[PDB]
């Protein structure tokens, strides 16, 4: 019953591949629903065409700022940054999908995909999904990041939506 969504990734406009995610609506419904709705674009805005603006190899790939494209923007589907739903799920290794934020109860649209275990983030960032297929595509993306997070090529969500 948990929804599956996909991102089709491009690198400087060239197709790279598809990453799919299981979203844990059973455990974090409000947080899963935000991401799913942003991924389909059914509210009139969302992830399609946005970039991964911060990528640090061995740590994580961050995206979801579809409004300012640099980590200063993004918005939820709810009309105003939302609460940390719960911290049931932990940052237990590569593939974990988690909400970026600006402190307690400030969730918008930005997220990260872990490429390692990042337990120091437990209790600070709401984990709400996990890569189901295409972790190799995330690994290929990661190689275009750098120590300070700046990417050396433009990493884009060329298309996205819900699978079934």
């Amino acid at each position: 019953v948990n929804p599956t969504v996909f991102f089709d990734i491009a690198v400087d406009g060239e197709p790279l591949g598809r990453v799919s995610f299981e979203l844990f609506a059973d455990k974090v419904p409000k947080t899963a629903e935000n991401f799913r709705a942003l991924s389909t674009g059914e509210k009139g805005f969302g992830y399609k065409g946005s970039c991964f603006h911060r990528i640090i190899p061995g740590f994580m790939c961050q995206g979801g700022d579809f409004t300012r494209h640099n980590g200063t923007g993004g918005k939820s589907i709810y009309g105003e940054k939302f609460e940390d739903e719960n911290f049931i799920l932990k940052h237990t290794g590569p593939g974990i999908l988690s909400m970026a934020n600006a402190g307690p109860n400030t969730n918008g649209s930005q997220f990260f995909i872990c490429t390692a275990k990042t337990e120091w983030l437990d209790g600070k960032h709401v984990v709400f999904g996990k890569v189901k297929e295409g972790m190799n595509i995330v690994e290929a993306m990661e190689r275009f990041g750098s120590r300070n997070g700046k990417t050396s090529k433009k990493i884009t969500i060329a298309d996205c939506g819900q699978l079934e």
